[PDB]
């Protein structure tokens, strides 16, 4: 079996935020109005002319939502895309998913993905408490590959390969956040948990799919190739939707043209390593981008 | 909102078997080969005659056979008709589910499914490497239902009373498992920490289900009232095919004669799933009167 799905599996209990941290809930004691909830020089239209000419409360309240639409987007992509990828492997649907450090590993993960569910939801409904308070254009993408699959054996690749992609492509964001020594204590404190767990789901995936793929048959292995990209390219993709909801949400005059003038890249270092896994460097046309410094 | 769920939801964090026992996996680790994996004491048909003219190996071999059928019906239980149930308070399919106390109570029972999964898949994984080693009627029965109601709204009552049930009513099993002294340490310590959990997820279903009810439009509100006997009765049938795989398997000899009614242990001790806890949240719905079940009476073990 393999040796690091094996060290990931009885390292767990010491790594796992579920373990180490499920009483998340206490650590709005001491609370701190002055402490914004997210970091200004994160927000993409932050230098913009219209939203610095805003008033400092209007800012305030955009800084609020983007943490908020964070927190709801991170819940979106484990509900939607994550975890029914992981649930495919523990529901034995592809050959070799009944080997036993697959099972362990990925319903660790499985644990994991529910908490952070929990944690993200937690700090939501604890800051719109405190500060008196769009479909994923990754998930869009997914309903529309699957909508055109007659045969289930097909879908369960597409969601496979979507959710493989989604646990080894870090978003910017998240090790961003969880860096951050300005902003709210416990919102770096949720992103870093967060983080520590996805690195191993990152490792995790890249080994449970380079089994599977191994014991793919043809129709299922060419499949996977054919997904790939669209699904790379789905996390890829810029969607600014969200932030026009949270500039008219704020009040900010000339929404419109601030997303307009803007018209945090993932870390795709993990799909990259997935890629060489599954020896397939020549054969999926993405242009893998360059690795960042988190 | 409710102070039972307040307190529970406080409680969860000191409470629930994840952060308690996230090491279960090390519980293995001296292992007696010698102590049997399921207590005769608790097997229906352990005085059959056919049973005891076997062998002794081949009774250990049912013995570990109904050990390991026990945690695959769990396992299916949960993912099957538990969680889908808590999955869809969680998607707010349901008027009064956006509560921020609702949402919590069952996002934290969600993480303890998941944990139950877990540690019944590592029973049944050790299970079979250290011995060498069927469709759920309720969830038969449910598929049923489902494949004849034409609106969605109406299929996530009748997921969410079969969820409700499920988690109200207690698996004999998992009582009787968790406070037996005989069998190997980590298959009642297991259960100790599952039935811990579903203590605390009863008390949650019936405050959560009380407060979405009341909610829910009229049609809605029928809707469940229709819905509850049907998943009561599924859940107050057991069955035996199983069984008798297991000791076709053991290679016992007169397997269709053995099995009887599995509603009692030989020496009278009642197998029927808990009802208290689903006669419990009929009350809390006003229900004791519209709802045509005979519960059975409270056995002893109930938690």
């Amino acid at each position: 079996g393999s040796a690091t799905l094996g060290r990931l599996v009885r390292a767990w209990p010491r790594r796992a935020a579920v373990v180490n941290k499920a009483d998340i809930l206490d650590e709005w004691a001491d609370y701190d109005t002055l402490v914004p909830d997210y970091p200004l020089e994160i927000v993409p239209f932050a230098e913009h002319p219209l939203f610095l000419a805003a008033e400092p409360h209007q800012r305030q309240r955009v800084l609020t939502g983007m943490w908020i639409g964070y927190n709801e987007r991170v819940i979106a992509t484990e509900q939607l895309i994550a975890e029914p990828a992981f649930d495919l492997v523990m529901h034995g649907v592809f050959p070799g998913s009944d080997d036993p450090l697959i099972r362990k590993s990925v319903q660790q993960a499985i644990v994991d993905e529910s908490f952070h569910t929990y944690m993200h939801m937690l700090a939501i409904d604890r800051t719109r408490e405190l500060r008196k308070i769009p479909e994923l254009v990754t998930y869009r993408r997914l309903r529309r590959v699957l909508a055109d699959m007659p045969e289930q054996w097909e879908r369960d690749i597409a969601v496979l390969v979507w959710g493989a992609v989604a646990e080894t492509c870090i978003n910017a964001l998240l090790a961003l956040l969880a860096r951050d020594a300005t902003i709210q204590p416990m919102h770096s404190l949720i992103t870093t948990l967060h983080l520590r767990d996805e690195t191993a789901h990152g490792s995790i995936v890249v080994e449970v799919v380079r089994e599977l793929y191994a014991r793919m048959n043809e129709q299922q292995r060419r499949a996977l190739v054919r997904c790939l990209p669209i699904a790379l390219e789905a996390f890829a993709e810029q969607d600014l939707s969200a932030l026009l909801l949270e500039l008219n949400a704020a009040g900010i005059r000339g929404a419109e043209e601030i997303v307009g003038d803007l018209r945090l890249v993932r870390d795709f270092s993990g799909a990259r390593k997935m890629v060489e896994q599954l020896g397939l460097d020549d054969a999926v046309d993405f242009d893998f981008p360059e690795r960042p410094d988190w």
